[PDB]
């Protein structure tokens, strides 16, 4: 169904729904694995299907149409807790390469590309503890995608080989986030 931002279980995944109350989005959660999400010059958002928790050798599937118009991601996206870590595995991007000015920190091979490595730091920001200062950790694929396979013990793997460890997993979703955009997407995932 459409629903209004929360979190839950819908056919077996977790999902979660999250904006800034601008407007201009439409989730629908779907049967098994499927969501969709339609957007027109929203604010912030954040939306998908997964695990919680997550685990740190799953193989992710997902398949269907990406098409944003502006700024927005396709990305394996989730939380550890200590350490607070938040993470994205990006498989497809719109107007902003979200690595922009940050630093670099390796690359892996990967289901079918190389992804570039990434570490920002995000400062008395919201997360799932409360305000807090944690890192984020990107992969970024460079032959984008809409579906595919993500083996996520590859990036974790790699990420800990440079010093970028993980902690006790949260929520593990396959999100489409933007960022003051529009476009529309309908994902499945298993």
């Amino acid at each position: 169904q459409t629903i209004q931002p929360g979190t839950g279980y819908n056919n077996g995944y977790f999902y979660s729904y999250w904006n800034d109350g601008h407007g201009g989005v439409t989730y629908t959660n779907g049967p098994g694995g499927q969501f969709s999400v339609n957007w027109s010059n929203s604010g912030n958002f954040v939306g998908g299907k997964g695990w919680q928790p997550g685990t740190k050798n799953k193989v992710i599937n997902f398949s269907g149409s990406y098409n944003p118009n502006g700024n927005s991601y396709l990305s394996v996206y989730g939380w550890s807790r200590n350490p607070l870590i938040e993470y994205y595995i990006v498989e497809n991007f719109g107007t902003y390469n979200p690595s922009t000015g940050a630093t670099k920190l390796g690359e892996v091979t990967s289901d079918g590309s190389v992804y570039d490595i990434y570490r920002t730091q995000r400062v008395n920001q919201p997360s799932i503890i409360g305000t807090a200062t944690f890192y984020q950790y990107w992969s970024v694929r460079r032959n984008h995608r809409s579906s595919g396979s993500v083996n996520t013990a590859n990036h974790f793997n790699a990420w800990a080989q440079q010093g970028l460890t993980l902690g006790t997993m949260d929520y593990q979703i396959v999100a489409v986030e933007g960022y003051f955009s529009s476009g529309s997407a309908s994902i499945t995932v298993s």
